[PDB]
């Protein structure tokens, strides 16, 4: 039993990497939500927005503390109408809209600048295409191909923790110190750990 926040903020690679890279968050997926058609999918968006489902432990992270990151990610200071790249938060309930609506408005009132991140209320998320999950890991192949085998397929491997710090860890945003101590939570046999230690140093180089 963990919580789920829901954000848009773009295109949702650099989200995924970013928010997969803060301890206390268990698990990312990216995906659609916003829109009024069932089961979109990238090139059939219909009005959705490219979103990202963060499952987080709040005995470790606080909504609060990740909407921060979310405000600290973009700037949504520009009246747009593109509804696949809008920045909104959805929530899924009363308090998530509270805190969402008293941190806007504090934000706007420390910089005069008007944000307009729409708060509204979740309606479903859509999964997208497993190409888009944990994007940039799925696209460094050695690393990639070692993790699925130990976590036994592709669905395993990008629900997991340690899949989401090693997409942030690719991507800039988690540095290699913090990410053998991730390794060290899941405690892998030693040829395994040395394994991909190995892969992972020889990127740090």
């Amino acid at each position: 039993k963990l919580s789920i926040a829901v954000f848009a903020l773009g295109s949702f690679w650099g989200p995924d990497a970013q928010f997969g890279s803060i301890k206390g968050v268990v698990s990312t997926r990216v995906g659609y939500a916003g829109g009024t058609t069932n089961n979109p999918s990238y090139y059939n968006l219909g009005d959705h927005s490219e979103s990202i489902e963060i499952q987080y432990d709040a005995n470790v992270i606080t909504y609060g503390e990740l909407l921060n990151i979310f405000w600290n990610l973009h700037n949504p200071v520009y009246e747009t109408t593109n509804r696949q790249y809008m920045s909104r938060i959805f929530y899924l309930d009363d308090g998530q809209k509270s805190e969402a609506l008293e941190m806007k408005r504090q934000i706007e009132a420390a910089n005069g600048e008007k944000i307009y991140t729409e708060i509204v209320p979740l309606e479903n998320f859509y999964l997208a295409e497993g190409y888009h999950q944990k994007y940039y890991l799925q696209n460094t192949t050695k690393l990639y191909q070692t993790l699925k085998a130990i976590y036994g397929g592709f669905g395993n491997l990008v629900r997991s923790t340690l899949a989401a710090r090693m997409n942030g860890y690719i991507a800039g945003n988690l540095s290699i110190a913090s990410l053998k101590e991730e390794m060290d939570l899941v405690e892998l046999p030693e040829d395994q750990y040395e394994k991909v230690l190995s892969i992972v140093e020889e990127i740090k180089l």
